[PDB]
């Protein structure tokens, strides 16, 4: 219905139909075009044609370069305002507080951040009313999850940036066949926009559109929307990456009885011929994306990646608690990158890659921090910022959280069951983090009650500073933190539920002089190894006040004979009485009212244990 010719945007579509659209999906798009006023409207279809189209449009616009030495390989360089996932502009709208973050004992939460209603809606209207005036506005139905798996959640993206379109096609599943399995079903919707409007007020840096002043990560669950505004990049704006795949997806799971998790998804196989499935939390910067694709040190171990960042899992009718990597690509950090640190990452970003914010060498080849690989001579490298570079300068060719943004099916060690609809049997569950002292490099939890809160009290290295960062989630969590220990804690109370052995890792732990202990990386299949057994059950522990260690001469370490175990391992009284102070302190004023009976009760038992040795 119409008094007019403003409401049907039929006549500026430019790919697909609104008529094609399910009901409620039309007037989603609709609804926000004429908030919006695009000039144009494009439906994504998916294909190979749009994506290499978009591709190359936006190589003729200087908006990304092809990377010449490799196989269909791009270079985006943003604007250095727009770099980065930012917190203190992401939000959660819920009607009360208590919903989204525990209201704290004394100080600041630092568990999410909460926004009212009142206030969203004005700074929604301050944005998006013509933001998109003069662009196309994309329309991007993807699948979070294998299409048809009963943990798959459908999501329609709305974008004026083709970059999104592109990332996204390669970080979900993208295109006419979500649409057709989407049906009349429920979908969240997700809004984007990167807040410059034609004709642009401000001026255009690197080519790269974004608002940094009004920058806005919004997440509405009981809405079932997220509303982003004014970034370009990652997180901000490839919004199934972390708005849905952990902040909307955990209150979902919530509600409905599963888990959104901050978690690498890997299969091992040792050389009796048995596989598990274990998933793993580290922060981000601790090594998810190398555990996920190791290549182990050990002879006869395999082991074979399903996810390298998200996890959904959900204990099923038989008591297994199965897990599907619900993306379709890895959005790896890139510095750091190695053959000698992640050698199955460099095989599988050398084809169908977009890279953002890192270095060019001049035979079109990719360059960062941490690449330890030498250049021929005569070869020189441009910087992130498009600026001349050589390695004898301070500031960095690539942002410190420059990425890649691969294929998945391109790993060569991807798991066959990657895109199982049923997914995966997870066995155990390992969290982590960069502590220089005092942690060891793995010990086991004693119980489920105390596996949960030994994700809880989880802390990592930023002068140096230790930071909480439970279950690895504390920048994503979509409802309140107490609650969510609570579901986790509700998990043992399942029919026939199949726990997860929980385990503590520390790749980091340093000696006096700040050399690492442990050389890591593809020797940590070491440390899978003692887990695999123990998970078999295998007589392969010692109990310590903490958990279970490994047995003297249980882990494997031929081929390395330099280590220092004791040390390693060493468990010291002092640094565990400062330690359950802090995570005392910690969860009585982050958690205050919402903290589970259990999780007290672990750390007072952690507190007696301690105090006996
Ligand atoms: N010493 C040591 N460092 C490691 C090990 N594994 C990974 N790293 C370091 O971890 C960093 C890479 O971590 P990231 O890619 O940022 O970690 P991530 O968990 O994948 O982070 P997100 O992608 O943001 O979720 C580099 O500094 C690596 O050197 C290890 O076993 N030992
Ligand atoms: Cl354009
Ligand atoms: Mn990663
Ligand atoms: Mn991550
Ligand atoms: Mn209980």
């Amino acid at each position: 219905p119409q008094l007019h010719n403003g409401l049907d945007f039929s006549a500026k579509v430019i790919q697909g139909s609104l008529d094609s659209l399910p009901q409620e999906v039309r007037k989603f798009v609709e609804g926000n075009a004429q908030l919006c006023q695009p000039e144009y409207i494009h439906i994504c279809d998916g294909s190979e044609e749009e994506y290499g189209r978009l591709l190359a449009h936006m190589q003729e616009e200087g908006v990304i370069r092809k990377l010449k030495k490799y196989d269909n390989c791009w270079l985006a360089l943003t604007d250095p305002r727009d770099v980065a996932r930012i917190e203190s502009k992401t939000v959660i709208i819920t009607q009360e507080q208590r919903d989204t973050v525990p209201i704290p004992k004394s100080g600041q939460s630092q568990l999410g951040r909460w926004m009212s209603e009142e206030d969203f809606e004005k700074a929604f209207n301050a944005r998006f009313p013509g933001c998109m005036k003069g662009r196309t506005m994309y329309v991007i139905p993807f699948s979070m999850g294998p299409l048809g798996s009963p943990l798959a959640k459908i999501g329609i993206e709305l974008t004026d940036s083709p970059y999104v379109v592109a990332s996204m096609r390669i970080m979900t599943r993208m295109g006419t066949s979500v649409l057709e399995a989407l049906g009349d079903g429920e979908f969240i919707k997700c809004l984007h926009s990167v807040g410059c409007p034609l004709p642009l007020k401000k001026p255009l840096v690197n080519n790269w559109a974004c608002n940094p002043e009004l920058t806005l990560i919004a997440h509405l669950p009981d809405r079932r929307e997220i509303i982003s505004f004014g970034s370009g990049y990652g997180g901000n704006s490839l919004l199934g990456k972390k708005c849905f795949a952990l902040r909307i997806a955990s209150r979902l799971a919530k509600e409905e009885g599963w888990l959104a998790e901050h978690m690498l998804i890997l299969g091992i196989t040792n050389p009796e011929g048995k596989k598990k499935y274990l998933a793993a939390a580290f922060p981000s910067a601790c090594g998810k994306t190398n555990l996920a694709m190791m290549n182990p040190t050990l002879p006869g171990w395999k082991v074979e990646c399903v996810g390298d960042d998200i996890a959904w899992m959900k204990f099923d009718a038989q008591g297994n608690l199965r897990a599907i990597n619900p993306e379709n690509g890895f959005f790896g950090v890139a510095p750091g990158t190695s053959v000698k640190t992640n050698p199955n990452a460099i095989k599988t970003i050398q084809k169908n890659t977009i890279f953002t914010n890192v270095a060019e060498t001049s035979d079109g080849g990719v360059y960062w921090e941490g690449i330890d690989e030498p250049l021929a001579p005569g070869v020189t490298i441009t910087s992130w910022k498009n600026k001349e570079w050589r390695p004898q300068d301070e500031e960095p060719c690539a942002h410190p959280n420059s990425r890649f943004c691969t294929p998945a099916s391109q790993c060569p060690i991807i798991d066959p069951a990657w895109e199982s609809p049923e997914g995966v049997p997870i066995e155990g569950i390992i969290f982590g983090g960069r502590r220089p002292a005092g942690v060891p490099l793995v010990y086991e939890a004693l119980s489920w009650q105390h596996g949960v809160f030994v994700g809880a009290a989880m802390r990592s290295e930023a002068g140096k500073v230790i930071m909480h960062d439970p279950f690895a989630m504390r920048p994503f969590f979509g409802y309140n933190f107490g609650k969510y220990l609570a579901h986790w804690l509700s998990m043992a109370h399942r029919p026939a539920a199949k726990l997860p052995k929980i385990f503590h890792v520390n790749w980091f732990r340093k000696d006096k002089n700040g050399k690492f202990l442990w050389p890591g990386f593809g020797e940590n299949s070491r440390v899978l190894e003692w887990m695999f057994g123990r998970i078999e059950g295998e007589d392969s522990a010692k109990l310590t006040p903490i958990g279970y260690v490994p047995k003297e001469d249980a882990l494997n370490l031929k081929g390395l004979g330099d280590v220092n175990v004791e040390e390693l391992f060493g468990i010291s009284k002092e640094f565990w009485e400062k330690e359950v102070e802090e995570i005392d302190k910690y969860l009585e004023d982050q958690v205050n009212a919402d903290l589970p009976y259990e999780i007290e009760r672990e750390l007072r038992a952690l507190k007696q244990r301690i105090s006996q040795m």
